[PDB]
């Protein structure tokens, strides 16, 4: 028919489902009846979720929820960066960084944007100096103030509350989902129904007419949102939309995870997520309050589930026979089309990639934002659907490419896994970026180096999600550098001379913040 | 292999001297630049219209104040392009015909449509227009400019304060002269007045040297072709094919002149006029005490004599005595703007009728990209390929936008107008139209802050033709969405509170109309 969408049914009630319910409930408030169908699942351990800055500005701010309100109810901690440990040295899976060129084998991928100097990213000046032997300091320590304060577990905020850097959050997803469930049902009028989908009825146009549950209830709506996770109950099962496996770019498809109690008083809390390289994958460490979530993401192609359990438990000194563990098999890739007919997939039902760069939750609300932007009426204009699908496919594929580069450019050749990664091919779009990088060009340089604008305007960030800063942190961090300095620098003697103070400013902030900032633990004590 | 040491620019018109200035400034003291230009019959100052970033991206880069160059170039101000008679049948006249109770004209002003609850004002306007809530045209409802332009107001108060975004009108010859003085006197650019007779290339196909009529031989590491439509280096020497694009643009000729004007009796129009004709359109570019004008037409629909006649008749000029410039130009772009060690800048690179004042912009936009992708003597292929991609998109998007001005005109009164409707829009442009009809914005700006936009070239270049521009032209011509944006039916609070936004515009139109001095008034002061 025609007329606006009157009823929406969300199938699936986890993080994605209740985020969808909250975002749509907020966006269409009072002009659409929303029902979320939810069936009980086997409970799992809170193994932790890491996020990015726009979670607050693009999601919680949109809902009208203050950082302090949701943080306290979700027992959240702070994330200032992802610390990559042992990606450049051979060896077993260990929590301790090995030695590399006189220092621990780690590098940071921090938030924020590299400063521009005479229209050129600081990255280019750093490399120019490194290349000409004027420096041996790593890219991250030279261009970011964060590495130094993170090495000392400092808080991203002073005791008086003032923030000194861009940061995100670490939390148990289950708590956020419960928080949102209460918010959506209590504040936004979303209807929660506890039932299991038994049958999906489609019409002759291939659209979903209704969903019938195991109790015999029939739920019809104008638009259906699939938040059923890997099963893709609607988008794949009912709509039969093909899923594109991308194991030709990503070898990791499994994980063994758990949660470990932690004495924050004795050891403090790390203001960062750790990405610890393993023999057949990598392990995440996500610090929360009084405990940390950790999971070994690996490739079933190079390690059996039991070998992964052993490697994982031994690294944390846990009993492989008694430790509570979540054994997961991921569905890596994306649907050929995220939205088909009147069925929009949101969450893992849509796409999934290992949490190497904290994009899981981002993918959920980035998509919800794109859905509302391309919101249809009952005629389901195909142009809205196609453009939405294009945005989603690009969002995922760029991430897929970026993550693959973490493994493709690691210098490690010590296990079949690391060696195999180098035998895969990068997508053409990614290879073009590397060609540009090697030629000394910036990759997706931000329009402005103003981080407040970037993280404060979703449209601005979504169009430049993976920017030059991100690419340099990871590529240079791993050891991939340009074949030679940007040739235009040889024509800018005054700029390459005055940049001295730009590097000096970072050094002063590194020193000042290190001497004045409280530890993350200290701040959390006062705060929570 | 060493930096670029010598640069030879062939051609000394507007493009050539802008190249010498920009490059002389950008590479100051690190490259020797010589501009080689032949002396030949100058043309009439038929006038050139520009856009806001001419100052922020070009003159500001050179370190030249707006006051300094515009007074030495006797320039006037441009606040918009006024399209006249594009919707009504008839002969080519300077007077707007009547349409729906008013004159047949619409404005394409500078600046950005304001965002209301994350949605461009254009969408709220159409929603109301579509629901019979209003009959006011898009431009008058969403822009303050239209009514002050109708009264020939100045973009700045007598005290100098700026009340709107504006650009300039000037005789290009004067600007070229100014830049020649600047580059030679202040940037050390060597000027040689001679004619190229022979271009010698090496075994790699790169240019080795150029020999002149007097027997002089000039060598360089990089050659900039600013020879105009001849493409002496890029097309003739390097043999790079020029790609004609008359399958999108029928206009390929023009008859132009300069007409004396009594500013005291008539004031000065703060806008460029684009007057629809029987087989093309005519530009009117107001300057000091005169205006440049030219009939752009299609040689396949009107003869040179017919064009001269139609043109002279509208301005009441005598065909037999009025000095006239008759030109037949090539429309399109080179397959590649930069090949080997030869970079084309200006009309030697590409050209499209001046319907949206992009001619000069194309020059410094390309110069900006050349410096960003500046090579050393090894001429890294990647830098060249990327530069070329930037140029082709810059041009093709403009080509598409201009074609739409003709394709969507409602006129069917002459072979020309009817023939435009039988051409094919490029796939990319068709997708944009599909989106537009679906109620979607086309290239919405990341922010509605015009200052960020016009103050940051990277920002504008990535979003050069934005939703504001498409709505001005498409809606102006009468092409509107099939229905309102489906989103608005879900935002009652937004659609209610938007009247305050429309009201704010109304107050601005009122106050400015009442308080602003006429353009002529301001011009007397700022100039005389
Ligand atoms: N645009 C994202 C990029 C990003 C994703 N994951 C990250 C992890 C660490 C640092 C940056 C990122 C941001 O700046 O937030
Ligand atoms: N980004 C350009 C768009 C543009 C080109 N030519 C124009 C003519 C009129 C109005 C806008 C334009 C600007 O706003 O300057």
């Amino acid at each position: 028919m025609s007329g606006k969408i009157d009823k929406i049914l969300i199938v699936g009630g986890g993080t994605a489902g209740w985020m969808a319910a909250s975002y749509l409930g907020k966006a269409l408030q009072g002009t659409a009846d929303i029902t979320l169908l939810q069936a009980p699942d086997i409970p799992t351990l809170g193994v932790g979720e890491a996020t990015i800055p726009n979670l607050q500005t693009a999601f919680f701010d949109f809902l009208g929820i203050p950082e302090d309100e949701w943080m306290r109810e979700c027992n959240a901690s702070y994330k200032v960066a992802i610390k990559f440990i042992n990606w450049r040295t051979a060896g077993e899976g260990t929590s301790e960084a090995r030695e590399l060129d006189g220092g621990p084998d780690h590098f940071y991928h921090s938030f924020g944007l590299l400063k521009y100097h005479e229209q050129i990213p600081l990255s280019h000046y750093w490399f120019d100096r490194s290349y000409r032997g004027k420096t041996v300091e790593p890219f991250d320590y030279a261009c970011y103030k964060e590495p130094v304060i993170l090495d000392a577990n400092r808080s991203p905020r002073r005791l008086d509350g003032s923030k000194v850097t861009n940061y995100a959050w670490h939390f148990d997803a289950h708590l956020v989902a419960d928080f949102l469930r209460r918010f959506a049902t209590e504040k936004l009028g979303v209807r929660h129904v506890e039932d299991r989908v038994e049958h999906v009825q489609r019409d002759a146009n291939g659209n979903i007419e209704s969903v019938r549950t195991a109790t015999g209830r029939v739920f019809d709506a104008d638009l259906f949102v699939d938040c059923s996770g890997f099963r893709g109950l609607l988008i794949n099962k009912a709509m039969e939309e093909p899923f594109l496996d991308m194991s030709d770019h990503l070898l990791n498809d499994s994980a063994v995870a758990t949660q470990v109690p932690h004495d924050d008083d004795a050891n403090g809390v790390e203001p960062f997520t750790s990405a610890i390289a393993m023999k057949s994958g990598w392990t995440w460490k996500i610090p929360m309050l009084g405990r940390f979530g950790t999971g070994y993401v690996y490739s079933s192609r190079f390690a059996t589930e039991d070998e992964a359990v052993r490697e994982f438990c031994e690294m944390w000194h846990l009993d492989p026979e008694t430790q509570p563990l979540n054994r997961i098999r991921f569905r890596v890739g994306r649907n050929r089309r995220a939205w088909v007919g009147n069925c929009v997939s949101i969450g893992t039902s849509s796409c999934f990639v290992e949490p190497l760069e904290s994009t899981g939750i981002y993918f959920v609300y980035a998509a919800l934002y794109q859905l509302v932007k391309h919101f249809p009426d009952k005629s389901l204009n195909p142009v809205l659907t196609a453009r939405f699908n294009r945005e989603i496919e690009t969002m995922f594929d760029d991430t897929r490419d970026f993550i693959q580069a973490h493994f493709y450019f690691s210098p490690r050749t010590d296990t079949p896994f690391w060696r195999a990664n180098k035998e895969l091919r990068l997508a053409d779009g990614m290879q073009e970026k590397i060609d540009m990088y090697r030629a000394g060009m910036a990759i997706n340089a931000p329009a402005s180096d103003d981080a407040q604008l970037y993280y404060g305007n979703f449209e601005e960030e979504f169009r430049n999600f993976w920017n030059n800063s991100n690419y340099y942190c990871v590529l240079a961090g791993l050891g991939l550098v340009p074949d030679a300095p940007s040739p235009r620098l040889a024509h800018m003697p005054q700029a390459t001379e005055s940049v001295d103070e730009v590097f000096g400013a970072v050094k002063d902030r590194q020193r000042n913040l290190l001497e004045t900032l409280p530890s993350l633990h200290e701040f959390l004590r006062q705060q929570h």
